[PDB]
């Protein structure tokens, strides 16, 4: 069921959010915010900078120190305010999906039924953690009494990519405000604008001054002071694999800030030949096609046995070929736009390597329409290893589709890539999906399934596609600084 | 009661340790170990390179194959073979200490009663977490069964310092093996000796070849070679942070190696006026003179009660009054050198700012003897927080005592430094203990003790002291990585 | 004789200035000009960047090519269009002097009488060597006839300091394009206007499109994609030492691109027992209080014998105590404000470690005014070699004094620092003068003067203040690249 | 005339050369050196490092002082030593030609005939220049005079390569000496032996102790201990482009030491229709294959017009299966080994890469002997601009051939590279090989014929493959450093 907004969405929150007050730029300057399915401007938004991080930083700071509000507040305070967020969200739901819709061009069932549900079941999942992150007692040798405190760590920076901006605004300041961290967050150049909403309802769900801070901007301005600002204790990021490694060797110049990074994938897929052909096809083509291929985790390699290969390329073409391409707001459309030119440029020039180094194009393989960044749906079969295509994250929506004999050499070839943010694997075989998820070097792996990813569950790479792991029980440890206290007794019994 | 060895050390093994066999360097070289209380020369070492740190990480890197020994063996049998490692380092229990004391300036009472104790229950320690390391299964939504698996990182590069060269060996080994590492170990060019006996012990054990590699060599050549590796899945380094920061920015360049850090310390004890006085002294004497001042937690800040201080100075300079210098091999002797000239220059250095920017020098305060790199026991009061010697790590046998009267400022002024790795805080009172212990930022606070530490909990620092835990449950998380399995199912039941 | 507009001044180019014709910026982004003695805006620009330096590199490497107008043109043809331009600038003299004045927080008098002769001077200079720039025919050894090219280099990325906007702009443009450069130039961010009229006046001289472009914006956006760019061929640029690390770095990064830098100083004056006493008092006042102290060559430490060191101190506070602070368009006034916020701040910040590191304070230590960045002038004696103010460059109306009894001892302090860009010796002996200026490690030595800087001498830094020579026959070597040409012959002759 | 040594070489000087004394390494330790003819180790050689390379640079400071006897001496007397230091080179002709020959593996014939001779020719025409080193006198604006003078930089770190040892030895001492510089140098690894011998001889002829100082060992210590030390006024470096970066970016972030760099090429030859077919074989054939390839400047891409290309490809592969490989002490011997595993590795994988990627392969290919590192002389015609073998230098014995039709096409193709070195062009029409040089964007272009150097003319590259000029009256440009002195005076006159 699919509710839509009964009147024209008007932009309202355009500048930094510091204290819970709304600031004009240091330097006086705006930047502007387009619609990527139009080219059409938006609006223009407060451009945040060194200067503007640093007074993001004093107030979360402030906010962090020992007596002040948000240290001192029960956990489970910390929690209600985390569900009163989510509520207030909900509330919002028909906006803010409209709002993602148009800055991210993002399908809008897409933006109000996935990307909507997500933040606010995430949401409410942290919620819940905030009075259960528990430390230890510790039989430590000798006459002493040993407890750790799980702390937050302080201020964390935290940077959101474009793919999915309120999404990940809420992966970011769920687990760092369940911990009781404080935060500065630079939402993306393209997607500011959800951002700055959520803001607006953080203030009134009552979050003290200083907790949370959003500072629009762009990254080699904003990002980079942030990543070696000498005073934030942590930075988290999301985005391409290259950005990550400046993002670590920053922190690394700097103070030492913790880093964790979610970056890019080629992410495999493995289908046997005693597959469901028709779920494995399904699961496969939504892997690499969702969100207009803009996806970290898009199932970019797709490895067939033989003998089900041509069977499951034609009928992969064939689910490609039923799109229907527009503006994201309109009902019946099926793919929206790419994010920005840049991208769209990425895309067409990856297409044309496909094209040159001899893969089979099945269809697609150019833009469409005179506005917007649009990309036809590609599919190529008969890919191979050494192609461009098969190494590049293309991060658009372009399908590469393999066939392999020996599953020996097959998961050498899933493996072997600096990559391993994600893989899937398509049998019947209770033996086959339990020996080769084990064997896959990835961070998550499917089974008969692809792109399930629930709040419950610790998402992450191997290797270069991130360091750490967000979500779950697990995420939560990212955000918190281990103190041992150690306490001389006379005499100790277990 | 302390035994010795009844025949003098003979120096066995002093070659590169890959794949359970000795190497020569592929270079040819080798380099001069010294005894640091003679400045004698004790043998030579083959010296690896870049060249050969890549004959340990092809090894590391096979051994942790899919369907490998280490990979397929019960993690019971890991533990089994750490529990034999330790035996056989009981059994060698003289001829590591002395060899430990003669290589490494280190008092042999110390060496034999704490060192090697210590190795042998931290190994003990790690050998019952190996078969105890469990994963979860989640409760995701949708109808899917998840797990998630806490599976070994892979390659794993470790950087030994020279201060405590045999029980950081076995703090970085223990954990990464009973996680199911492999690794490559590059012990200091000081004091690779040791590491290259127990290497000897590894193979005798029975570990698989490959899981263990030693290659001795310097940082700049060695240890540069292991934290820009491209195939090393993560870093460990204890050293300073100057350092540690140089670490952390080669993995950024290289691979995104995972990195964990234990640098170095200013860590600050704080005693209050109705602390027990004689204990709070002879802790707080200890926490800063223990093996030459050549510890990163060193209690190189002693903040006191203006009401106390006066009497706190004197016993204080009493105690310090009290030593036997000379070589650490000697019973009754209770001062052993520094390390090497390095170190030994950078703390004269240190104690002229002291005396120049006027600190009341109450004893010590130059070097001794015509042989070894010995330097006296030195104290200054009416240290002031601007002072280089309140600031700068001395890692050197060098005591800092301050007064305070408001506790308020005395917490600001303990916590106003980039490093945390530790602090100290003597009372009777709860309330206090309490409270300050959990003001202060540093990853270990001790109450009414100092400098305990022990296998069953966590040790690391805050901000630049380090990233990551080490030991406890915790320093478990750091050598594992997680992978997350979902897998498709008709229906789920709670 | 000072004449002055009889009009407000309009601001009438603000924009791109590439291929002879005025662009938006690629973002559509300005940014403000501040006037510094009103804190006031006085118009905005169009904000270059990367994608902007792209497009005037383009531009220049177009104008650059074998066969274009610029490369195929005379020689004394690219004279002519130099000394058209000088022609121009002097007809626009008032308007440029008003707006260098009003943009810069120059003084009127100065701007007009110093600034616009010395542009119009070195442009007229390095028109005359263009026909002038000659090769070698070589007495090579062999049957071979030898000779070089001394070709144009290429694209020249040049960065322009806020100082001496048009001045800078002249020395930078001139040289270059006397030679047969196509230039990429950035003017100050603070201080872009008058280029961008000069930019007008090269369009109106008739110089071919894409030989001069010009490009407003930020140093860590526009300066940084000059520095970094891969088909730059030279940087130049004047500024911080700081900043000129950067540079040289990110060049050798690159495309190991030629550099030359003309960076800051610490620059002495050596005033001699035997000198001239009120000659040296003025010289060395001039030298230091200069366009209030914004001067790369500020004599910024004065040693003057002991025995005269009183009188040289109570002429030197005497003639301080002179100045009439104010806006710089207005006549009487003598000293304008500095040119913002940073380095006001900078100022006042290495004013007070002067108070408190012990200098005596003789005359000013504060601000002054309700609006701008104004400075009282500010003299201190009995200064030493270890304070912030003797080792550190100010930049500010700040004149430090210091006594000497040695000259041996005098002349090793001189040379005691990282800078040397220029040095002064007051004495009436012949041979003091010649041997202590061979003695001094500094770029240019004035002999009973100081600050006398012409078109016909080079003009540069020994060690950190710089690499390379401007101006006289020798900065016309650091735009041209020399190629050897050997021919084959049957037989030669002399 | 070829005359040899009548007694089998003794290897004597093997130690570090600091202040014209023998010193062992600061470590103890010592490197192995090897004959490339035969795997062979020749001896050990002391082993210099950071430590090593502070006491050469406090020596060469020492000697550079104000007052020392190399500062104060003749300049007449420094071209004296000059000219006594070839005197003996020449009486120990023999010894250090097969010196060179054994431990670079050069053919005896060229070491005697080519390499010394051009050593004491390079050397006695820098004698000529050093008192013939002139500043200005300059009509300066204003009542002032106004001078200049060449004065030495001060003290220059030289890194010689291991192709032409004792040559570039040479062409970086004798600038520096002659114009008055103390040098530190590093000779490479594989060949320090003839820099150890000339400094016996720089001792003999009578030097100022600390002029010349001589440091053997490794790049990534000595070398980068040279190019980031911050008392070295400059650095000079001969090698790899990709070191050449480095070396660039390390004086940035020291001391902005001034920076001469020689790097690699990919250097191209035009061989018109009208070309004497004959010579443009020979020389092209030399142009690749001297001193088995290992030249910066190798002819390593040749563009032969339509019509002659293949008469040029047959002459051409005729030629270079003339060849007899061997030990380069031999007489009849004409191709010697390759210098070592690393560069022996680069060339046979380089060489695979034209194989596979389709060029013709006419001779040669693999590897030759048992004992060596011996490449077969190898010819590829065919070869497109795409391929590794036309982008890469090889710097081993592997020709390049290529057609092509259209002159502007084939200038552009030429110049399609980062490199610049060298370029040769063969024609017997005047204005075509005035304007064809003129186009090429190299720093030496020959015309009918190739390889010519000599010490009368500069030598270095345009773009990547250098900075800055060696030789002729411009190299010694580069050790200079200009100071002005400017004298104020009552009337100046014409
Ligand atoms: C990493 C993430 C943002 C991917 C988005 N996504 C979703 C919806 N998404 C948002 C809410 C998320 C939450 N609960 O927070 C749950 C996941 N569905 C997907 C994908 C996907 O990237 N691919 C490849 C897919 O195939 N499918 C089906
Ligand atoms: C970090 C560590 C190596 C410090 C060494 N240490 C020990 C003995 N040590 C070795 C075995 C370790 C184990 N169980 O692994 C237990 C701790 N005792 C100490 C200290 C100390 O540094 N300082 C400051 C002290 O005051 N005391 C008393
Ligand atoms: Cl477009
Ligand atoms: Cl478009
Ligand atoms: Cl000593
Ligand atoms: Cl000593
Ligand atoms: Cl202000
Ligand atoms: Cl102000
Ligand atoms: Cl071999
Ligand atoms: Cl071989
Ligand atoms: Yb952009
Ligand atoms: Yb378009
Ligand atoms: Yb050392
Ligand atoms: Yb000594
Ligand atoms: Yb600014
Ligand atoms: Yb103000
Ligand atoms: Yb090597
Ligand atoms: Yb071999």
């Amino acid at each position: 069921d699919l509710p839509v907004l009964l009147t024209d969405l008007k932009i309202q929150y355009t500048k930094i959010f510091i204290n819970n007050e709304w600031h004009d730029s240091v330097s006086g300057k705006k930047f502007p915010v387009f619609n990527p399915a139009t080219e059409e401007e938006l609006c223009q938004v407060e451009e945040g900078d060194k200067e503007d991080v640093d007074k993001a930083v004093k107030a979360a700071r402030q906010a962090f120190q020992i007596g002040s509000p948000w240290r001192t507040m029960d956990a489970s305070e910390r929690g209600r305010l985390l569900y009163k967020l989510a509520d207030l969200i909900e509330r919002d739901r028909l906006l803010l999906a409209t709002m993602e819709s148009m800055n991210g061009g993002k399908l809008y069932s897409n933006a109000y039924l996935n990307d909507l549900a997500g933040c606010i079941k995430t949401l409410r999942y942290c919620a819940g953690w905030a009075d259960k992150i528990q430390g230890r007692t510790i039989p430590i040798d000798g006459n002493f009494f040993t407890y750790t405190r799980h702390e937050p760590i302080g201020v964390c920076g935290q940077i959101i990519p474009w793919n999915f901006p309120l999404v990940m605004l809420i992966w970011k300041i769920g687990p760092a405000l369940s911990c009781g961290n404080t935060v500065v967050v630079k939402p993306a150049e393209q997607t500011p604008l959800t951002a700055l909403h959520v803001a607006s309802l953080i203030k009134e769900a009552g979050f003290p001054p200083g907790v949370v801070n959003i500072v629009p901007g762009y990254g080699p301005t904003a990002g980079a002071a942030i990543s070696s600002h000498m005073d934030i204790d942590k930075v988290a990021f999301t985005g391409s694999t290259e950005v990550g490694k400046l993002i670590k060797e920053a922190a690394g110049k700097s103070n030492l800030k913790r880093v964790t990074l979610e970056l890019g994938g080629k992410s495999p897929c493995i289908v046997l030949a005693d597959a469901d052909l028709d779920n494995a096809v399904e699961f496969a083509h939504h892997g690499v096609f969702y969100h207009q291929g803009q996806c970290c985790i898009a199932a970019s390699r797709i490895f067939v046995e033989e003998s089900i290969y041509d069977e499951f390329v034609r009928r992969s073409v064939e689910r490609a070929k039923k799109y229907i391409l527009g503006n994201p707001l309109t009902p019946g459309v099926t793919q929206g736009p790419q994010i920005d030119k840049e991208q769209y440029d990425k895309i067409l020039d990856l297409i044309e390597s496909g094209k040159k180094e001899g893969a089979k194009l099945e269809c697609g393989g150019g833009p469409w329409g005179n506005k917007g960044y649009f990309v036809q749906p590609t599919v190529f079969s008969n890919v191979t290893d050494e192609m461009r295509i098969a190494k590049e994250e293309i991060f658009g929506p372009v399908q590469q589709i393999m066939k392999f004999k020996s599953l020996d050499d097959v998961i050498k070839r899933a493996n072997n890539t600096f990559y391993g943010l994600s893989a899937g694997v398509f049998t019947k075989d209770i033996d086959k999906a339990i020996t080769i998820s084990s064997a896959l070097q990835a961070g998550t792996v499917w089974v008969n399934c692809y792109g399930v990813v629930s709040a419950q569950c610790p998402f992450g790479g191997f290797k270069m596609s991130g360091n750490g792991r967000e979500l779950g029980e697990y995420g939560f440890h990212e955000y918190t600084e281990v103190k041992t206290v150690t306490v001389k007794i006379s005499q100790k019994n277990s």
